[PDB]
């Protein structure tokens, strides 16, 4: 539910909800 975060790296089963990527961070959508 949690999942990642904003900016918060690339986690494996945390890999941060529909919204940003995942580059060098879990950033918006850039």
């Amino acid at each position: 539910d949690d999942c990642g975060k904003l900016f918060s790296g690339c986690d494996t089963n945390a890999d941060c909800c529909e919204g940003y990527v995942c580059r060098l961070w879990c950033k918006l959508d850039w």
